[PDB]
């Protein structure tokens, strides 16, 4: 779980930074067990499907 | 005007959460929105976007 969060959060960092450069709001947030948007973690994590989109 | 409406509805919900939290013995940590500090991304620009206000 934690490795996959790290992996996903790296992706999120990259999207936000790109959003910033393109003059859009950078609205994405990092994942944790209490708010997670990876379907395969539902149960182990709180699946919040549209957390980041 | 619609900006204000969404601050009201969000603030109502902040109120409710804070009180629930107090009731269960946890601090009232949520903070109210205004045009000068707002965490609704869609408002960004018209409001001061403070992403992690809450
Ligand atoms: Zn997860
Ligand atoms: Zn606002």
């Amino acid at each position: 779980i934690d490795r996959e969060h790290q992996e996903r959060n790296a992706e999120i960092s990259a999207c936000n930074a790109r959003a910033l450069s393109e003059g859009r709001p950078a609205s994405l947030v990092y994942l944790s067990r209490d708010a997670c948007d990876i379907p395969e973690h539902s149960g182990r994590c709180r699946f919040v499907k549209y957390l980041n989109f």
